[PDB]
C-alpha cells in the first residue's frame, strides 16, 4: 500500500527478490541475512543521530540506543575474544581507514598484500585511498605453489623496513598463518594489522586461527562469512589502540553512524554465538572443499594453488580459451553469479583478467550439502566447457533451476 | 514475533526506542522520521548484493535491477535540485565531504571553511577532523555583534590567504546563506566554491532557500535531515569533469561496495521530495521555525542567536539563566524534550559544556505540529529551563509534552 505511491522502485526491488531466488549467487562476499537482520536495519532506529560513543553521545535521547551499541560491542567481543570493539564503521573500507590512522602516518611504509595475489583494494591499491595516502609495498604468492611464502614476505620486510604489514585477502583460499606475521613485524619493528572480512565467520566457529591475539589491530566486515549487514567493525586488545581507534573512527572520518544497520550487526553477532553458527561453518568449507574436487579433476578449470581451506576458490580459466570477463558472461547467461577476478601474477587488464572467484557462504545459507555443491561446480565446468552449444547451455540452466527450487529462499 | 523471541535483549531495547520517539518531542535540528517505505527499503534484501562500480559499469554481474534502484536514486535527486550530475553512493555526508575534496584540492591546500563554534560542521576543518588534518584551513565565523556571516569580512579573508577553495554551509546556521556572494568571492580571488546543503537541502528542494547548485563547482548533501530520507550521503555537480573525478573517489577511491538498501531508501525519500506536499511540509517547518524563535525572544534566558531564524533551526544562548548547554539539555531530557548542547559564536566553555542548545522543527512538523503547537513546544523549553528544579513546574511541562504527542502521534 506505501509501494503505491512508487511503483517502479518497489518493482525494480520486485525482481530482485525473483533474482536472488532463481539465481545460483557463487559471489564469496556475499550471503543472505536473517529475517531479524533485516528487520532491525528496517527499524526506526534509523532516525537517531547518535555521534560518540555510548554513554557519551553529543545529542540527547540516546539511552536506549546505547543499549543497541553495546550489544553489538560486548557480542563481538564475546564472539572474537578482543577486550576491545568498534562497531561504528559504515563498511570495511572506513574501518582500515580508521585502522591506518590509529597506526601510521601519512606517506609511511607499509606491506601488504598485492592485488592480484588476492589482497584487496585497500590493502595498497594506487586508486584506492590506501595506495594514494601511504607509501605501500606489496608481496604476494609463490608463482608455482600459489601460497604466501613467509620466508620472501620477511625477505621484504627486512628490505624495505615497513612500519605496518597488513595480512588478510578478498581472494586467497589457503590458512593465513598470522603467528608467522606476528614474526615477521616483530623482527624488523613493524605493527602488525589483520583483516579478517572474507573469513571472520570462519573465525568465530573456530575454523580458521583467530588473528586477534596477534595482530596490533583486527578490522572485519560484518556481511561475508559473518552473514550480517554491511558494515564494518574494528578490535584491538591494547586499550591505547582502542582509544586513538574510536577517535579516529569519530570524529575523525565518520559523522553519525548507522544504528539501525549497528542493530543487525547485534542481531548477527548473536546468531554466530549460536552452535548452529560453527555446523554452518563447517558446512561452508566442506562445500567449498567438494567443489574444489570437482574443479580439479575437469578440463581446463585450474583452481589456484590447487586447493582451499576456507570457503572461496580462484579458477583459472586460461586453457578453455577465455578471459575471465567472458567466463563470467557464460555463467550469467545459465543464472549462475560469479565474480571475474584477478589470478596471480596476472597478465591481463584488470577488468578482463585470467580468472573467477566462486565461494559457498551463500549457497550453504539457503541449505546446499556437500551433493548440491558437487552439482553445481559440475553445472560450472559445463557451461565453461560447452562451447557456444545452446543445447547444452539450456541443460545447466535446467540444472540450475533444479537447485534453486529444492533450496527456496 | 518468533525472531523477536531468539534475541530479547535486542529487540526490548529498540521497542523502548520506538516508544522514545512516540512520546518525546525531538526538537534535534537534525533529525526527522522517515516513511514506512523508506524504512521498508532499508529493511530490504538489497542488502545482499555487493554492487562495486556505478549502474551500467559494475565490476561483476547480477546487478541490472540493482543499477534501475541507483538510477532511479540519480535522476530523482537530479530533478530535485537541478544537477547535471549526482552521486548517490556515499555512506555518510562525511563520506560525501571526504570525496568532494578529494575531486578539488590536493593534500596541504588552504581552504576557507566555517568554524565550527561559528556554526560550521566538523567536517568544514576542525582539527580533529580528516578536514583539518589533511587540508590548511581558514576560518571565517560570523560577526560578535549581529552573528551573521560578514560576507566583506570573508572576501578580506579570501584576498588575504588566496584559498584553493571556499566552503559555504553549516550544521547550527540560522539564517539564509548568500550563495551568490560566495561565487562572487570565489570568483575574485580564484578559488573554487563548495557547498555542504545537508541541513537545508529539504528547503533548497522546496525553493525555500537559495540554491547552491548553480553556483557551486560541488554540491554535497546528506538525505535524512530536511531531506527526510534514509541515512546517507550524496554529492551534486553541473561540471561532467568534476562528475568522474567525483565517482573515482567514491570508489574506488574512499568506498568499497555501496549501501543499495539505504540507496532505495533514497529513491523513495527523492520521490517524496518531488511530491507538491514537500512544499507544504517545507514551509511549515520555517513558519513553526519563526514562531518558536518569536517566543525565545521575549523569554529572558533564552537569547536567540542573532535574533531571528530563516530556517529550520535555532541556536539558544542559556548562559543568562545560570547553566550551560550540557545542563540545558539534560534538564530537557529530563522532562522529554530531545535537543542537544552545541556551541554559540565565539564560545567560551569547553565544547563538552557548551553556552547553547540547538533546535529544530523538521521532526515535529512532520508529526502535524502548527504554528500553534510550536509556540506551545517552545513555552515548555522556555519554562522547563527557568523552572530551576521545580518539580510542579517540570511536571506541568511533561504534561504539555504528553498532549502534544498524543495529539500528534507517529504514523
Ligand atoms: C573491487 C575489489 N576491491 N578489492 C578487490 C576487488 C576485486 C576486483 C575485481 C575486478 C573485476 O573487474 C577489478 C578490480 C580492480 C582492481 C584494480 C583496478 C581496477 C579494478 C578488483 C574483486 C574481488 C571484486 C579483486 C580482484 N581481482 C580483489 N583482489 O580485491
Ligand atoms: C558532532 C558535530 N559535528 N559537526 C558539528 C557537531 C556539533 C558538536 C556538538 C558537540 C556537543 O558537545 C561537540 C562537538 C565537538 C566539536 C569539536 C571537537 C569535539 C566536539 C560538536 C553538533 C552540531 C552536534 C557542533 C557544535 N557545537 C557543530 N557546530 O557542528
Ligand atoms: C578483505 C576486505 N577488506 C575490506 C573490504 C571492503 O569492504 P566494503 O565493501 O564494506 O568497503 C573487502 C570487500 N571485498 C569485496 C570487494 O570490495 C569482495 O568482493 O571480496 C574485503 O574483501
Ligand atoms: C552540514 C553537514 N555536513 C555534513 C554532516 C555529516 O553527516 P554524517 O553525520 O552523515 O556523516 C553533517 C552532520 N550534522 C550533524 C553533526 O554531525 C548535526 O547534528 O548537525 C552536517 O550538518
Amino acid at each position: 500500500d506505501y509501494k503505491t505511491f512508487d511503483p517502479d522502485l518497489w518493482a525494480a526491488i520486485a525482481k530482485e527478490e525473483e533474482r536472488q531466488e532463481h539465481n545460483l549467487e557463487l559471489i564469496a562476499s556475499e550471503n543472505f541475512v536473517s529475517e531479524a537482520v533485516m528487520a532491525a536495519q528496517g527499524s526506526i532506529l534509523t532516525n537517531k543521530y547518535a555521534e560518540g560513543y555510548p554513554g557519551h553521545r553529543y545529542y540527547g535521547g540516546c539511552e536506549f540506543v546505547d543499549i543497541v551499541e553495546n550489544l553489538a560491542i560486548d557480542r563481538a567481543k564475546e564472539l572474537f575474544g578482543a577486550k576491545f570493539a568498534n562497531v561504528q564503521p559504515h563498511s570495511g573500507s572506513q574501518a582500515n581507514t580508521a585502522a591506518y590512522l590509529a597506526l601510521v602516518e601519512p606517506g609511511d611504509t607499509i606491506l601488504g598484500m598485492d592485488l592480484s595475489a588476492g589482497g584487496h583494494l585497500t590493502h595498497g591499491s594506487p586508486v584506492n585511498f590506501s595506495g594514494k595516502t601511504y607509501h605501500f609495498v606489496a608481496y604476494g604468492v609463490d608463482p608455482t605453489t600459489e601460497v604466501i611464502d613467509y620466508n620472501v614476505v620477511r625477505i621484504l620486510a627486512r628490505k624495505h623496513q615497513p612500519k605496518l604489514i597488513v595480512a588478510g585477502a578478498s581472494a586467497y583460499g589457503r590458512t593465513i598463518d598470522f603467528a608467522k606475521f606476528r614474526e615477521i613485524a616483530d623482527e624488523v619493528g613493524a605493527k602488525l594489522m589483520v583483516d579478517m572480512a572474507h573469513i571472520a565467520g570462519l573465525v568465530a566457529a573456530g575454523l580458521h586461527p583467530n588473528p586477534v591475539p596477534y595482530a596490533d589491530i583486527t578490522t572485519t566486515t560484518t556481511h561475508k562469512t559473518l552473514r550480517g549487514p554491511r558494515g564494518g567493525m574494528i578490535l584491538t586488545n591494547d586499550e591505547a589502540l582502542a582509544k586513538k581507534i574510536n577517535s579516529a573512527v569519530f570524529p575523525g572520518i565518520q559523522g553519525g553512524p548507522l544504528e539501525h544497520v549497528i542493530a543487525g550487526k547485534a542481531v548477527a553477532f548473536k546468531e554466530a554465538l549460536d552452535p548452529a553458527f560453527k555446523e554452518y561453518s563447517e558446512q561452508i568449507i566442506a562445500n567449498a572443499k567438494a567443489m574444489v574436487k570437482v574443479f580439479n579433476q575437469a578440463i581446463g578449470t585450474r583452481v589456484i594453488s590447487g586447493a582451499t581451506d576456507n570457503h572461496l576458490m580462484l579458477i583459472d580459466v586460461r586453457e578453455l580459451g577465455i578471459n575471465g570477463k567472458e567466463a563470467e558472461s557464460i555463467l550469467d547467461s545459465v543464472n549462475i553469479t560469479v565474480n571475474k577476478n584477478s589470478i596471480p601474477f596476472e597478465t591481463l587488464s584488470p577488468f578482463k583478467t585470467s580468472g573467477i572467484r566462486i565461494g559457498t557462504p551463500a549457497i550453504t545459507t539457503r541449505g546446499f550439502k556437500e551433493e548440491d555443491a558437487v552439482k553445481v561446480a559440475e553445472l560450472v565446468v559445463k557451461a565453461l566447457q560447452a562451447k557456444d552449444d545452446n543445447a547444452q547451455l539450456d541443460e545447466v540452466k535446467t540444472g540450475v533451476r533444479e537447485l534453486t527450487e529444492k533450496f527456496p529462499l
